[PDB]
């Protein structure tokens, strides 16, 4: 309880209990003043955009805390100690804390700008635990907690979008004043805590399958079911049309009667990582798989959880079917291939189709003595009965949860970016600096205020998620595939800082390393 | 089922819902384009507003049990419905639980859409038709599509004063909302259970 | 809904996920095939990685309420979406719950 | 209880109960120094007015809080959710609170005016619950709480009028020194609260 | 419990009991900011060394307290009163305390650099009582407590070495982020105390 008394300690440990891991993570934050305390409405009129990129929205002076990436809670060691000996994980409960608040006023005087310390200024913090603001989280934005605990981050600006007839509002476009929510004004001796319990979500499949879906049979025993084998005799005298059935088939496994189907599909396009093995065009909007929502288009990206490439064909990635992260020294537009981290999603090849190739062929017509049997090509495939799949892999860099939209219907509510679909996700914690105005005039004027004291706050923030682990019960004999670090003479250790203190992550780490039978 | 899915209505009572009936007048003077709606319809049951949909589909190919009513080819691998898993193909066989044939068209069976058992004196490779027991799956015709024919047609383009309205042909159909079906029949010879694979997701886990 | 499905993002914050942006260089010398990735994208929302998909579909046909903006035919049975149950056809009507028209 | 401890939170919610609505509304205010702490007497002699616009009065260094407009308590949504499914409304009780006080001293030096922070300066607040000052409220003046909760407003100046034989006083013109009222001196760690209960007033006919 | 309240006294006495001596020793310390808050990795590539002097390591922004010399606890008189009439000694238990913390912010302006006083800034202190960091102590380094109690010392910088294939890392070279340890953030009114008990070590042979 301040001033000269700290209102919280630095908790950043990670206790691995038996069938659970509790990860704690404290960060130092910094919050500026956004919009100069205004609710500026944003749209696409001033930008001069296309029909697809039009928007209508509102930007707020409020910040928001987001801890929706896996490295905000797991170190690279605790991630390795998670992915290599667990068949699953899910979060049980989190525990948020906001402490040691310091509101600093800055004053410019000929570029000799001094920063002083407001002991009496407050900071308004609320958590929207009733989900009645637009949930801008679960959208893979920047401004999370940093991966490395010794970094100071800057809180993003909260700003939402609503309904838009192009670049204009419709009468059902909502507007949200966030000072119409009960806040908690936090002067420098006060702290903000709240707790959250996750609802029952399934465990993330942190395993690959040790067995394909079309190879679930005994390779030594044939069946009692038959299939049509020949529609023509090998007598070679003429067109000897004859229906020849065959018991089937240890020696042919593509033609046995199966029992299940591979998952849904929506094809992407071959983009090789070698520039010469590509079409000389652009081809990134004209030839991309996209959905049409209210007359305007949008690339699916990633979409249906599918295998990235075929066996021993590692150079092709689906155009928008992979999560692509960024290394440092990457720009924000038209970066090179050497600065990105394209993830591979080929461990789910056992159940899921290749993203860049059809889910098989179907019949088109009626075969007869005249009409030869034509087949078609299924490119997109929805859900059939008897159909199994695996969802998209999570990563250390990638998102943890997302909000299931409040709709009348939804099919398999797992986010297409990977993660945990939550109807009641962790609520948004919003934070702003209370406006402290400058000197008012001597007489009265009702044109409210443009003159404020230029200030900002800083502090610490600690998030503590408890995760429920799922132990392997494997009866595999031979050793399994692990995430190891290459023991070699290296210039720079992976997942450590540089010669001048830049923390880098050299590659994306998935979680599908252990195996189990299908 | 003692009742079809597209015949769940009262055949004596019409409805309060209308459908578009004519896009052209019977005045026969010219191209008299006019939108004529009609209350609908005890006398036409194909055009009433329905409430549900028949089940999923993945088409097979007509193979008649009479050798002369077939194409003179083989045609059992090149023209079979198959799925692609890790770059290599596999016939679906049987796949989606569908009706084997249309009404009074008992001679056609889907190429790999039926369970085919074996009588004795059957070989293990290239046996004749007289030694196998091809099952029929036509009791589920009320809810399920014919395995050897499309699940209907959809629109392709935008109709106008110039572009005449083209339709396509849906061959494979996944799961839509509002869609009912019946699973594949069990037999005295056939399997009792199977293991649901240990995967993160699976749709309608019936073998 | 007060919010679209393809517009569930923060319009102020970009992402950490990238997408393939260009398969060809703007150097204009030749067919300069090069894979250009881009961090994405507050300024382009059609190409961001999304997380969900819009619902199922089964297309119908444009019939305008103005008679002159229609094809001069009938066209109400030959060009209607229909399902085939036991060899006989039936118009779907209404079918899959879908939006009637564009903005 | 200050200095480094906030003396109230931001309450601005609006709970709609069954046969009642409770509207809460927090605003940030700013109060200057008026008249340079003086009781300047005001009249219409210096103005050169008409006979109708003559007045005689007194302006004070005191401010006053006014929340006498309906948008100070109702949002446009809560107003719509009031007018469309209610045949009437009336206020039952209010509950006033004044908190997180920051007294700032400003010092001019060649237009490089710095604003510092007096931790020891006080602020005098009283509520005239016996109605023995001229009631300048209920006159549709400016300087209420703003409609929008994220606006900082400026407190008006209290100044009253009394009896006037034209632009001159009559012997029955009252004069009110407001430091002859018991105030509550509020240093930066203190707060002002009081509660009020409305008497029985009829429901407003919110119907045609 | 600060601000205007000291969180510990100056204890620097040395009580000689019967079969034991308790030595207390208070020092004033000063801790700068190292690496500008960065985890800079250090190696021998930039130095141009011999094969014997190659190293690979990591320097941290963390300081460390070391009191691993005998004059940090014994005066020259108490040492003489130890060595001359004792056949041995060994430590039984220590008792650490860290108090009266003052965080000072310095601001440069044309070489007229003023030092101000952050009342709200914190200081993170932890003791690695599970021995899971590289133990750089026990290596005879500088930056201990001074011998003389009236000296102000400067806390050294913590920086460790790991495995090195010459001037390069091997895959088994460990990296330690020290903000992945639970610290105790100490604002100016708080203090750090912990206690330690030595395990059974033999007496030092303080005899010929």
């Amino acid at each position: 309880d301040g001033v000269g008394n700290a209102s919280g300690n630095w908790h950043c440990d990670s206790t691995w209990l038996g069938d659970r891991v509790i990860t704690t993570s404290t960060r130092t934050w910094a919050l500026p003043t956004y919009n100069n305390h205004l609710y500026k409405q944003i749209s696409s009129a001033s930008t001069g955009a296309s029909n697809d990129n039009h928007y209508f929205g509102y930007s707020t002076p409020w910040g928001y805390f987001d801890f929706n990436r896996f490295h905000c809670h797991f170190s690279p060691r605790d991630w390795q100690r998670l992915i290599n000996n667990n068949w699953g994980f899910r979060p049980k409960r989190l525990n948020f804390k906001l402490f040691n608040i310091q509101v600093k006023e800055v004053t410019t005087n000929d570029g000799v700008t001094t920063i002083a310390n407001n002991l009496t200024s407050t900071v308004q913090v609320f958590s929207d635990s009733e989900y009645q603001l637009p949930y801008v989280l679960g959208s893979a934005h920047q401004g999370c907690l940093p991966p490395f605990p010794a970094d100071v981050f800057m809180i993003p600006q909260y700003g939402y979008l609503t309904l838009n007839n192009g670049s204009q509002a419709v009468g059902r476009s909502s507007f949200y004043c966030l000072e119409y929510f009960p806040s908690q004004m936090l002067r420098t001796g006060n702290n903000f805590t709240f707790s959250y319990t996750f609802e029952e979500v399934p465990f993330h499949s942190s395993y690959a399958h040790s067995q394909s879906l079309d190879r679930l049979m005994n390779p030594l025993i044939d069946q009692y079911l038959y299939y049509l084998n020949r529609t023509q005799n090998q007598s070679g005298s003429a067109q000897n049309k004859d229906l020849l059935f065959s018991r089937g088939s240890p020696a042919g496994m593509s033609v046995q009667p199966k029992n299940w189907l591979p998952g849904p599909c929506y094809r992407q396009q071959r983009v090789s990582k070698t520039k010469t093995d590509n079409n000389n065009s652009n081809f990134t909007w004209t030839g991309a798989s996209k959905y049409n929502l209210n007359g305007r288009e949008s690339i699916i990206n990633p979409g249906t959880a599918m295998a990235s490439h075929k066996d021993d064909e590692d150079k092709f990635f689906p155009m928008s079917g992979v999560m692509i992260f960024g290394k440092e020294s990457a720009g924000a537009s038209n970066t090179a291939l050497d600065n990105v981290m394209i993830t591979d999603e080929e461990e789910i090849k056992a159940t899921n189709p290749v993203a860049t190739e059809r889910f098989g062929t179907v019949a088109v017509n009626f075969q007869s003595s005249s009409t030869d049997p034509a087949t078609g090509d299924v490119h997109a495939m929805g859900a059939l009965p008897g159909m199994v799949w695996q969802d998209r892999d999570v990563y250390l860099q990638g998102p943890i949860w997302a909000k299931i939209p409040h709709t009348d219907g939804h099919f398999h509510p797992s986010p297409l970016m990977g993660g945990f679909g939550l109807k009641n996700p962790p609520p948004q914690i919003l934070i702003k600096n209370t406006p402290v105005p400058a000197n008012p005039p001597a007489e009265f004027s009702a044109t409210k205020f443009a003159s404020f004291i230029t200030q900002y706050s800083t502090g610490q923030v600690s998030v503590e998620i408890e995760w429920e682990l799922q132990k392997e019960n494997s009866k595999r004999w031979n050793p399994e595939v692990q995430y190891t670090s290459n023991y070699a003479k290296s210039a720079n250790v992976d997942f450590t800082v540089d010669n001048n203190g830049l923390y880098t992550e050299p590659r994306p780490i998935g979680t599908r390393y252990l195996t189990r039978p299908l």
